[PDB]
């Protein structure tokens, strides 16, 4: 029944507070389980002792609630609002590990969001409010490919590719991929923001991306990447084919 | 019922032999939707009727038996070996689009083929057989880098790329997709052939890639879909890293 797997979650909650990092990794699964699926419409009465643990002081438990605020994004895209500052703070982490981690959960919650948001007639202040930290998001990560970690550089480059991607109009000689969504997929309607102001932040990603990929010391790891993103970007918004070829030679 | 699917499939490919160019494409879908599909156990018998067009003059009856045969690879691979000559032979197509179409349908074939042969204990003269059109069939579209049609190169590029990653050993390092098969996958009883002489191929066939990457007239296409196609494999398999980041600079 439904109060029975709410009283569960209260148990399982309240032992967060007393548990082991191990176990609250366990008990975050467990509650993820729960309010996110089998008995989604838990999800908003507990989110808050969940978000609670992204200030624990082990790393795994923090890199947890990464996992569940990015599943809320995928199945539960109203709460975006609620959990989107969690994801920014994160972002500050002092762990690479946990930042590594975040910047993943950025490609699908950016996505995610911006599908959501920009669907809302007359988006409310909370939507207006939650896009704002979507934006403030896409800047913490792109000041990230001059991070001093390879790994998080090699993160945010990936990151950034999707953005570019989104960011621009997909024509008819776009690689094919079932997912894509690109500024033509925009409601008329929408006015939160508009295209223009994306299609100019996604060709100054780009001019970033064609520049780090030209510096002297990037690293063998992030020159793959970054090869490969800008490859990417090529075949699926052709548009910018010039510029990729540009820079690769 | 099954034998009133049959008597439609009859009808329809007495159809094929007098039907128009665009009614033959239309026949064969309608064919392949059954003996593929609804009723499989029919595709044995209508292999030779079908089989039959890859010799209509009109290119497009052509691409569509190109369809069929790769279909007939993903769910009947018993049926390779009645089928896998056709491949070959329409690698020898007059018409360009004839052969990009041929070079994409290999990708899923050879993969196809390679998971199935190798998985036969004690295979037959056919299994043997088929498996050497395929080794053939690599030869073919190996040469075709050096085609004078941009796109063939551009599929040949691509196709070669799968051979490479399939033909080589996924380390603990691999960058992760569901799909993914190796020599390591491969069945320690299998002696169809063996490891290392694919391995070796897998090597040379990078040689080649790296290689053209670097000539002076590649074009920008060209350029993308080899660049692209070299970090997949420095991706898939790290162990080829080195020498793909030795390409780049």
């Amino acid at each position: 029944k439904t109060a029975t797997a709410r009283a569960k979650v209260v148990d399982w909650c309240n032992e967060l507070v007393i548990a082991s990092p191990s176990t609250k990794c366990e008990l975050l699964a467990k509650v993820q389980e729960t309010v996110l699926g089998s008995c989604a419409e838990l999800a908003e009465e507990f989110l808050e002792s969940v978000l609670s643990l992204a200030h624990d002081s082990n790393m795994e438990v923090r890199k947890q609630v990464v996992a569940f605020v990015e599943q809320v994004c995928k199945v539960k895209v109203e709460l975006l609002p609620h959990v989107i500052n969690v994801v920014s703070m994160l972002l500050r982490d002092n762990s690479a590990q946990v930042i590594k981690r975040v910047i993943q959960a950025c490609g699908s919650i950016y996505k995610n969001g911006l599908q959501y948001l920009c669907s809302l007639m007359e988006p409310g202040d909370s939507a207006e409010q939650a896009w704002n930290i979507l934006s403030l998001i896409k800047a913490q990560i792109l000041d990230m490919i001059d991070n001093e970690n390879d790994g998080i550089r090699t993160n945010a480059i990936k990151f950034l590719e999707g953005v570019v991607v989104l960011q621009s109009f997909a024509d008819e000689d776009s690689l094919k991929r079932d997912g894509d969504f690109s500024l033509a997929d925009v409601p008329d309607h929408c006015t939160l923001f508009r295209r223009e102001k994306l299609q100019e932040e996604g060709n100054n990603i780009l001019d970033i991306l064609l520049q780090f990929h030209g510096t002297t010391h990037i690293s063998s790891v992030n020159l793959i990447a970054c090869t490969s993103s800008l490859c990417t970007i090529a075949k699926m918004r052709p548009i910018f084919m010039g510029a990729v070829v540009e820079a690769f030679k």
